[PDB]
């Protein structure tokens, strides 16, 4: 039943693995994560132990949280859980969790190198980042921040989905909104297709304030229909009293362009998020069209959110998470 583990020392705890994990490498310091190579998959993976798993009531919650997402998460599009470990026999020996994922060997940082990708590349990047979006949306899960850092690909150019880090987010982010919809993803996606298509950040704003100064002069100021769902005193008085700004024409703004892909961008950087383009809606668009697949655009099983207004003990967040560890069921191979 039990596999047989070993230990090593990996920057400076003591890890302890199942043997399948061989030739453990770290890569990065919440937690440090080893590249390792699975013998019984052949697969190089990532494996990352928690640091400080049930030090407070906030940390096991965390752990539980992330523990949860990860068994949920099932997609090409989007990072799963190949396996999940504990050295500990019993609930009450239960300190340590490791959690393996694939590993990716590059994000799109590294991908872009800030030299203009294809139309036909930009076409598949962002197609299997919808696809993914979708998935996530459907079971009314918000990312809140996607940007090129937590895009990871591999070297067929197949992408996955992970969990300045301002430029990406919708501006309703910036202004501490707090009824955020599934489309401030959406909004991400378009900054990351724009800056794809032409190589260069489309709002890579200084400081808070100048973000969303850059963002304005693109999309307009709001209009009337959008002033009218905003409660906020404060913001209708502020935003009353700026020079109104004409929303610029994007095929004026991104020259040279496969028209398809301006008039996606058009459809997700609208200010309102009410109107903007939703990931199953975007991937029925032309521009999509060698890559769309009804057939092949899944939805996510419902995901039970619940434990999140809950307020529970230590050892309560430590067991629940003991009950995952141990209900874990690994992928096909
Ligand atoms: C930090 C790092 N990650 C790499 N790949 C990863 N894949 C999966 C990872 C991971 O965190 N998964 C995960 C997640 C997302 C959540 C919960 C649990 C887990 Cl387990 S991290 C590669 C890498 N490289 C450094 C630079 N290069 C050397 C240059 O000569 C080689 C490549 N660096
Ligand atoms: C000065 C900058 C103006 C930014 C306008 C923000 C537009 C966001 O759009 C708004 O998103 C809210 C938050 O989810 C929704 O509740 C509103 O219905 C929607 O119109």
């Amino acid at each position: 039943e039990r596999p047989t583990f070993y230990r090593q020392e990996l920057n400076k705890t003591i890890w302890e693995v199942p043997e399948r994990y061989q030739n453990l490498s770290p890569v990065g310091s919440y937690g440090s994560v080893c590249a390792a190579f699975d013998t019984k998959t052949g697969l190089r993976v990532a494996v990352k132990k928690l640091s400080r798993p049930f030090q407070s009531i906030i940390h096991a919650k965390r752990t539980y949280r992330e523990l949860r997402l990860l068994k949920h998460m099932k997609h090409e599009n989007v990072i799963g859980l190949l396996d999940v470990f504990t050295p500990a026999r019993s609930l009450e020996e239960f300190n340590d969790v490791y959690l393996v994922t694939h590993l990716m060997g590059a994000d799109l940082n590294n991908i872009v190198k800030c030299q203009k990708l294809t139309d036909d590349h930009v076409q598949f990047l962002i197609y299997q980042i919808l696809r993914g979006l979708k998935y996530i949306h459907s079971a009314d899960i918000i990312h809140r921040d996607l940007k090129p850092s937590n895009l990871a690909v591999n070297e067929d150019c197949e992408l996955k989905i992970l969990d300045a880090t301002r430029w990406y987010r919708a501006p309703e982010i910036m202004l501490n909104w707090m009824h955020y919809n599934q489309t401030v993803d959406i909004w991400s996606v378009g900054c990351i297709m724009a800056e794809l298509l032409t190589g260069r950040t489309l709002f890579p704003g200084t400081d808070h304030i100048d973000q969303l100064k850059l963002i304005l002069r693109l999309v307009g100021t709001p209009g009337a229909e959008l002033l009218k769902k905003i409660s906020s005193e404060s913001a209708r008085n502020y935003i009353q009293s700026l020079t109104q700004m004409p929303k610029m024409n994007f095929a004026n703004v991104f020259i040279g362009a496969n028209p398809l892909a301006v008039d996606l961008l058009e459809k997700m950087l609208v200010l309102d998020s009410d109107k903007r383009i939703t990931a199953a809606q975007a991937l029925a668009h032309a521009y999509f069209a060698q890559y769309h697949d009804p057939d092949d655009e899944p939805v996510a099983d419902p995901y039970d959110q619940s434990f999140e207004s809950r307020d529970l003990l230590i050892d309560e967040w430590k067991s629940l998470t003991y009950d995952e560890v141990i209900s874990f069921v690994p992928p096909p191979l």
